[PDB]
C-alpha cells in the first residue's frame, strides 16, 4: 500500500508511511511570515469543515506547521507526516498547495463548509510527498458575456479551481450577447449593455428564442473582490475586453462605435456577428478610457484584447474605413484589425500590461492557440509566449458523448478520456516560450451555473492532472479507478454537480434542444 | 448625530459616543468559553474581509471581546465601543448577534469574502448599543420542492438571513412536484420523485408548459452540511415533508402510496392536486422509516407535517378509505386525515419531536397559521403553539407592486411598506402560547436562486426588522433612509439581486408569462 493514494491531480512522487497522525480540536497551525497568507486560507477552510479553533503557533512548534524552504520552486511544496504535519514551500503559492494536498488526505469532509462528521478525531495518513507543477500557465475561461454568472457561483467556481491546483481563470467579460463589467465614465455598458431582449434555444442555426431577458452585471466593488478571492487562492484573474469583433453589445450601449443599422440592440443570437467595430480615434480613445479603469480593477500582468473572429464585409463597404487605410497607408481595410488591437496593445504597455490575444504586438504579447500544433509552434517562431487551447481539445461546452441523449450537444464529441490523453506540441528552441495551457468554457448554451458545471466536470479535473502532473506516469484506467473511488465524492463535497461517468442524470437532459454536431477528421478532408 | 444609525434590524437601544476606534491588522479576538463558538465566526467572517490573522487573545486583554452575561438573555447581547470592541450576551447566539451588528457597524465591505479595501485600518464609531429579540420564532420558510435550489445557493441563502439575525428555515423538502430528499431506504424517492418532466410556464392555469426536464436533491450528507451550516449561525432547520396531500412525488417514485391512476409519474403543473396519498397501515409505515431518517438528519425539536390542502374526492371514492373509517370507527372519510397527521405525530413524539402543521396533536404541537387573526387566536384557545404567516401579509412568492411590469404577477399585492407595517394578533390569556411569525417563500415561479433573490428581497429586510425590533419606534419613511443609505449596499456585497425599490431591473423582467392576479377585498366579499 506504499505507492497507493487516490488524490487528484497526482503528485509527482508519493510515499505511505505507517499508521495515522490523529489531529484534535486543539491542533494549531504555524508558519513562517511568507506563508501567514496560506495560513489563513486553511485556518478558515479546515475551521469550518471541523468546528476547531485552529490558533497560530510558534511554526516548528505546531501541528500543522507551514515552512519556508527556499530551494524549492515557489509553486512547489513538500509534505510530511508525522508526530506532526510538516509542509514545506518556496513560497505562499506552494504552501497553498500543499494545504490542498492535506485535504484530501484528511478526506472529503474536510471540504465541506460545516461539519458533517463527529470531529472527535480526524486521521491524516502517513506519507511524504513531494509536488510541483508540470506547466505554470494552468488556465480556466469562463464565459459571462453568454450567461451571467451570478457573483455567489463565480466565487465557488474560483474555489473549486484551486482546489485542483489551477493557478489562471481567463474571464470572458463581453460580447456581441452582452457586456459584464461596469465602466464609470460610460454607464450605459450596462445600463443598456448588461442585458439582451432573448436568447437563441440550442444552435443559433435552428432560428428559435426563448423569449425570456437575460442579463446582470459586476460593479467594480464585485471584480475587486473576484480579483481579491482568487489572489487569496493564487489564481491569476485575466480579463478579457474582446475587440474589433464581438462588440455589438457595445455598440448598442454607445451607437458610434460602429457602422449604423432601426436602433443597434444587444445581440439575441449566436455566432460570428458581421456588425463589428468602426476602428476609428473615437472608439480608440473609447477604448483605451475602458482599459484604464479594467487596469485599476486588475492586477494582472496579462490583459486579453480578443481579437478573434472579425468578418470584413463591413470594413470593405465602409467609406471610413476605406479613408482610414489610405491615412495610415495600410495595403488594405483588413490591416485595420492588426492596426487597432496594436493600438491598445500600446496603451496597455503604457500602463505595464502585456497584452493577450486569440490569434496574430509588444514584447511580451501572449498568443492563445486555438489551432492544433502548427498554429502553436509558428507563434513561437515569431517570439510570441503561447498558450494551448486546442478548439478540437480543450474547448468544454462541446459534447461529452456521442449520440442524442447530451443536452444542446454541439462542437466534436471530447470525452474523458481524450481529455486525459492530450499534449501541448510533444528541439527547436525558438524566440517564444510555452507558458502552459487552458481549458475554454463558453456559455451559449449553458443558462444555470448548473449546466456550467455539468460542462466542466469531471472533464476539467482530468485537465487539471494534465496541467499539474507528471506525464510518465499516464494511464486512463488507473485515473479512472482514483476519479470514481475518491475525487467525485470530493467534487459531491464541494457542490458540483457534474456529468456522471454513465451519462446526464434525467434532469440534466434538455429535449427537443437543437444543437450542432461536429466532427474533426470530415472538416479536414 | 447621536440617535442616528443605519442598522437594520434596528437596536432596541442605541447611542453613539465620540469618534473611532480604529483596527489594525494585529486586532486580536477574545471570548468565554460559552462564545468560541460565535468568536470562531467571526474570525472566519471578518478574517476573509479583512485579510487579518484575527488570532485568540484572553477575553479580557483583547481587540474584540465576547463575554458572557449570565443577566442578559440568551438572544440578547450588549455592544461596546472603547478601547476595545466588547460584546456582552448571555448566550452563544446572543454573541452571534453582536457579531452582525459589528460588522453592519465597520461596513458594507466587512460582508465581502475576499478584502475589497486597503485594509491599513478600519473604524468602528464608538457606540454602545443594547438589543434583544422581540420574538423568538423568526422564520422564513423556503420552498425548494418546487424548484431544486443547488447547496451552493441555499448556503448563501442562510448566510444572508443570519444577518438579518433570522433564526429559522422552515425547510419545504417534498411535494407533488418533487422530492428532495435521499431516503436510503427508499432509493426511488430520488432516483424516479427528485426529477419531473417540465414544468408549467407561468400560472397553471394558463396551461402551457417549458419542455424542459427540472430535478436534484440532496444527499443526507448535503443536509447534514446544512443544518450545521445553519447551527453554526443559530438557526433552526425545520424540515417538512407534507403528508397526506402535496405527495404525488411520492407516489411516482412508489405508487402503492397512492390511489390508482397508466403509471403516475412526478407532476408537472402547479396547485391543489386531487391525487393524494392513500392513507393505510402500508402508507404509514413507509412514513415511518421516512420520519426515522430525517430524525437523524435534522436535530430540531419540531418537524413539520404539513396538513394542507387535502380534496376529499379521492378519499370519498375509494372503497378502501371507506373500509378504514369503518374499522376506526370515524364519522366519515374525511376524518382519516386528522387520523393519518396524528399517528404520524405519534411517532414523532416516540422520537421526542413536536409536531408542526399548516392548520387543525400531542402537546408541543406548532401550528403555522396562513388564516387571519382569527384563525390564530382560535389554534390558541385550543393550546397549539402558534407562529403567524398570513398568507395576505407574509408570502413573498406575491408580486410588490401592481401592474403589469412585475414578473409572472401571483397573489396579492404586497409592498415594501405594507409588510414593514404588519402586525401578529395585535388580554384573553390562553393556553396557547405565540412564538413568533414566518415569511413564505413558494417556488412555482422561481426557477433561479436569482429569481428567488428577487422575492425575497427587500421585503424580508423590512420582515426581518418587524420580527427582531422594538415596535414602538417603526416608521416606515425612516426605515426608507436606512434602506436606501446603507442596507442595500450590505445585500449587494453578499450578491443578492433584489428588487430595486423604482421596479424590476429589464433582465429581472419576464413578459409573457402569465400570472394570476389576486385582490384581497374582492375575496371577502
Amino acid at each position: 500500500m506504499s505507492a497507493f493514494h487516490q488524490l487528484i491531480p497526482a503528485p509527482w512522487s508519493f510515499s505511505a508511511g505507517t499508521g495515522e497522525l490523529e489531529l484534535d480540536a486543539g491542533t494549531s497551525v504555524g508558519a513562517d511570515p511568507e506563508l501567514r497568507g496560506p495560513r489563513r486560507w486553511l485556518t478558515r477552510a479546515l475551521g469550518g469543515a471541523t468546528g476547531w479553533d485552529l490558533a497560530p503557533a510558534p511554526a516548528r512548534e505546531a501541528g500543522i506547521r507551514l515552512l519556508l524552504d527556499p530551494s524549492l520552486d515557489a509553486e512547489a511544496y513538500r509534505l510530511e507526516v508525522s508526530d506532526a504535519v510538516v509542509i514545506s514551500a518556496g513560497g505562499a503559492a506552494g504552501a497553498f498547495y500543499g494545504a490542498q494536498t492535506l485535504l484530501q488526505l484528511l478526506g472529503p469532509a474536510a471540504l465541506r463548509q460545516a461539519p458533517v462528521v463527529a470531529v472527535e478525531g480526524w486521521s491524516v495518513p502517513r506519507v511524504s510527498v513531494e509536488d510541483k507543477p508540470r506547466f505554470g500557465y494552468r488556465g480556466t475561461m469562463l464565459d459571462v458575456a453568454r450567461h451571467f454568472m451570478p457573483k455567489d457561483n463565480v466565487l465557488r467556481f474560483i474555489e473549486v479551481m484551486a482546489m485542483h491546483k489551477l493557478n489562471v481563470l481567463h474571464l470572458h467579460l463581453t460580447d456581441d450577447q452582452g457586456w459584464r463589467m461596469q465602466i464609470n465614465r460610460y454607464p450605459k455598458l450596462t445600463e443598456t449593455g448588461a442585458w439582451r431582449r432573448e436568447s437563441s434555444l440550442g444552435s443559433w442555426r435552428a432560428g428559435v428564442f426563448d423569449g425570456r431577458p437575460h442579463g446582470g452585471f459586476y460593479t467594480q466593488d464585485d471584480l475587486r473582490e473576484i480579483v481579491a478571492f482568487a489572489a487569496d487562492r493564487h489564481i491569476t484573474v485575466i480579463p478579457e475586453i474582446d475587440v474589433p469583433g464581438h462588440s455589438q453589445a457595445a455598440i448598442a450601449a454607445y451607437p458610434e462605435l460602429g457602422a449604423g443599422p432601426s436602433p443597434v440592440e444587444v445581440w439575441t443570437r449566436w455566432g460570428i456577428n458581421e456588425t463589428v467595430l468602426e476602428v476609428s480615434e473615437t472608439s480608440l480613445e473609447f477604448y483605451r478610457n475602458v482599459l484604464d479603469e479594467v487596469v485599476e480593477i486588475f492586477p494582472s500582468p496579462w490583459i486579453s484584447l480578443g481579437g478573434d473572429e472579425v468578418p470584413l464585409t463591413q470594413w470593405q463597404a465602409s467609406a471610413q474605413a476605406q479613408a482610414k487605410a489610405a491615412e495610415l497607408g495600410l495595403d488594405d481595410v483588413s490591416g485595420l484589425h492588426s492596426w487597432f488591437v496594436g493600438q491598445l496593445a500600446l496603451h496597455l504597455k503604457h500602463h505595464g500590461r502585456a497584452t493577450s490575444v486569440w490569434d496574430e504586438l509588444p514584447d511580451g504579447a501572449l498568443v492563445a492557440s486555438w489551432r492544433g500544433y502548427e498554429g502553436g509552434i509558428d507563434a513561437l517562431r515569431k517570439g510570441y509566449d503561447v498558450v494551448m487551447c486546442p478548439e478540437h481539445k480543450l474547448y468544454l461546452d462541446h459534447r461529452q458523448a456521442d449520440g442524442d441523449d447530451e443536452p444542446v450537444p454541439v462542437g466534436f464529441v471530447t470525452t474523458l478520456q481524450a481529455v486525459y490523453e492530450f499534449e501541448p506540441l510533444p528541439g527547436t528552441d525558438f524566440p517564444g516560450r510555452l507558458l502552459g495551457a487552458q481549458a475554454n468554457i463558453w456559455s451559449e448554451h449553458l443558462d444555470s451555473p448548473r449546466r456550467v458545471q455539468f460542462a466542466a466536470f469531471p472533464r476539467l479535473s482530468a485537465i487539471s492532472e494534465v496541467f499539474w502532473s507528471n506525464p510518465a506516469g499516464r494511464d486512463y484506467d488507473e485515473f479512472l479507478t482514483r476519479l470514481t473511488g475518491a475525487h467525485l465524492a470530493r467534487l459531491e463535497a464541494m457542490g458540483v454537480e457534474y456529468r456522471p461517468l454513465s451519462g446526464p442524470a434525467p434532469w440534466q437532459q434538455r429535449p427537443g434542444v437543437e444543437g450542432w454536431k461536429r466532427d474533426y477528421d470530415a472538416e479536414q478532408l
